[PDB]
């Protein structure tokens, strides 16, 4: 294992500078019944440190004491991941080889943060630098023109399978759409107030499912499968005047209609008929609504095995009255996190280069979504260059990794190792458990299960109080611990 080269750029905390020849790695480490692990990361500059405690059999004293209910189960987990979008391969992509693999192995090796999902644009959006669609020959409805572009064929494609060929841990695409071809479109253009044409169930609605099988046939001409797609990005948007890049309006029930009527019947009659279907891939405020229009449909329902949130400007939001409505009225339909990101104000610079805020926004976004039933988090742009691009209309945002292109360096955020406190620990087919606390405290805490059995409690202080606390384990005992002012802790333990 390697450590952090921390540099501060003025911010709370620091970055983790990596290079050509050097970047900070790590496997999880079980220890012996009886032992936990805990990796400690801390806005002072510690990142995911390893060290290692006894579990006693008896705890006293008036303390804060976490109990796990290991027989309270709640939802699987499906994991952890990045978008794979244009800007994001250009900015790995313009590192040297050797820096491009270390900054791969920190996402996607196990002597990185484990990452199991990656999110794939079907075709261009704002993280882009030429807009195109996959059909832009007009009034191609055959799709004889349909063809993918250097910016998969060349960029993405090979760097996704660069990232799969690293990793032990099978690896889940999710692809989603921002716009369809402008001849398919109300308002003619990729952007701006615009839907499809016509009606769910007309020869523009089924050119556009069609669309989405030629897209997963093409990929899969290239030994890429995806796990699911997305019925489209923040099909809100393009419900709005002047949106300013890549969209396509849906209210709920066209969207419900088109599933209904074209997409799920298209892709349930297609090669790819296991890919699943998930609906929304927007903002959380749509909840329950969208979920109530598409879901009570029976023909739509049939098709959508789930729903996808995104989260910006809301990461420490309360999450009862859309994620936690939406799971007690269609418990059987999985939410999961397909999109977040820090976004600044319009007038401020968008990426901080060592923001240990930015860093307690994921894992507070992590931990909530959890504890309200969602099943996986991805992260947006999975690197960006130090100015939050490239983006064509200059949308910039704030990403895990930064990328220097001058200096052949990359700067691994606090985002990076919040996002890996989870990741890192917490494999696809863990299972969310019960943990309660003794008194009311201002710690966000998490515990699941593995699939073997294994514990996992992941623990944020985003107070600048340090915490004294017990976390009890009915099983083999007590850990006693402390929850420093601005750290995150994952603890790990064998239950037998
Ligand atoms: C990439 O990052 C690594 C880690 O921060 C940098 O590693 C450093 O590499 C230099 C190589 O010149 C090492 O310097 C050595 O200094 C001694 C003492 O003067 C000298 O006798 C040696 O010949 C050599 O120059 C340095 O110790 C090493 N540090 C670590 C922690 O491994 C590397 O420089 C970075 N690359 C670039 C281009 O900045
Ligand atoms: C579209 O595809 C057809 C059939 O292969 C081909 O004849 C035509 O040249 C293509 N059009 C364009 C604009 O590429
Ligand atoms: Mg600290
Ligand atoms: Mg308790
Ligand atoms: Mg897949
Ligand atoms: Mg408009
Ligand atoms: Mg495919
Ligand atoms: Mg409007
Ligand atoms: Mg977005
Ligand atoms: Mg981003």
């Amino acid at each position: 294992a390697r450590p952090c080269i921390p540099k501060s750029f003025g911010y709370s905390s620091v970055v983790c500078v990596c290079n050509a020849t050097y970047c900070d790695s790590f496997p999880p480490t079980f220890p012996a019944l009886g032992t936990f692990s805990r990796y400690e990361s801390t806005r002072s500059g510690r990142r995911m440190e390893l060290s290692m405690g006894p579990i006693q059999a008896n705890h006293t004293g008036t303390g804060l004491l976490l109990t796990l209910q290991p027989e309270q189960k709640f939802q699987k987990v499906k994991g952890f991941g990045g978008a794979m979008t244009d800007a994001a391969a250009l900015n790995i992509l313009a590192l040297s080889p050797p820096a491009q693999n270390l900054l791969l192995k920190s996402y996607f090796s196990e002597e990185g943060i484990g990452y199991n999902i990656i999110r794939v644009p079907m075709a261009s959006c704002d993280f882009s630098i030429r807009t195109y669609t996959y059909a832009d020959t007009p009034d191609d409805f055959q799709l004889h023109n349909f063809s993918l572009p250097e910016e998969d064929t060349k960029l993405k494609i090979p760097l996704i399978h660069r990232a799969l060929q690293l990793a032990q841990r099978p690896v889940s695409l999710l692809a989603s759409p921002w716009t369809s071809p402008t001849w398919l479109k109300t308002n003619g253009a990729v952007n701006g107030k615009g839907s499809l044409k016509g009606q769910p169930g007309d020869i523009y609605h089924q050119t556009w499912a069609r669309y989405f099988v030629k897209f997963l046939d093409a990929y899969a001409e290239h030994k890429l499968q995806f796990w699911a797609v997305t019925a489209e990005n923040e099909p809100s948007a393009g419900l709005l005047s002047g949106y300013p890049f890549q969209c396509l309006g849906f209210t709920p029930e066209h969207q419900r209609d088109f599933i209904a009527r074209d997409l799920g019947p298209t892709l349930a009659n297609s090669t790819h008929h296991n890919v699943r279907l998930l609906m929304l891939d927007d903002q959380r405020l749509l909840l329950p609504h969208w979920a109530k229009v598409v879901l009570t449909d029976p023909e739509a329902a049939k098709y959508v095995h789930g729903i996808a949130v995104h989260w910006y400007l809301d990461f420490l939001a309360p999450a009862k009255a859309t994620l936690g409505e939406t799971h007690r009225l269609f418990p059987n339909t999985m939410l999961f996190a397909s999109e977040a990101c820090v976004g600044s104000k319009f007038w401020e610079q968008s990426v901080r280069l060592g923001s240990w805020d930015r860093g307690m926004q994921y894992s507070h976004s992590i931990i909530t979504n959890l504890l309200y039933h969602v099943v996986g988090w991805t992260d947006w742009n999975l690197a960006l260059n130090p100015e939050g691009g490239p983006n064509w209309v200059r949308n910039f945002v704030d990403s895990p990794i930064i990328v220097d292109i001058t200096k052949d360096t990359f700067y691994k955020q606090p985002m990076f190792y919040h996002l890996g406190h989870f990741s890192k620990f917490i494999p696809e087919g863990s299972q969310r458990v019960g943990l309660v606390a003794s008194q009311k405290n201002d710690l966000d805490a998490v515990a699941l299960m593995h699939p073997d059995g294994s514990a996992v409690v992941v623990v944020l202080n985003r107070s600048s109080k340090d915490v004294p606390l017990t976390i009890k384990d009915p099983a083999v005992g007590f850990l006693e611990t402390i929850s420093p002012g601005y750290s995150i802790h994952t603890y790990l333990w064998r239950r037998q």
